[PDB]
């Protein structure tokens, strides 16, 4: 079974980069593969929008 490279599932998100208005958030996760499968260009990070409402 030829499977892609052996990393591990995308953790929860943390809270967003913002408090109020405008805003995006982003979340990491790392590789696993000790069977030494290969070298993969695939992602460890990956970021998202996220706008929270107006400040209090």
């Amino acid at each position: 079974g030829s499977i892609p490279c052996l990393l591990s599932p995308w953790s929860e998100w943390s809270d967003c980069s913002v408090t109020c208005g405008k805003g995006m958030r982003t979340r990491q996760r790392m590789l696993k593969s000790l069977a030494e499968l290969g070298d993969c260009n695939e992602d460890l990070e990956q970021a998202e929008k996220c706008m929270l409402p107006e400040c209090p």
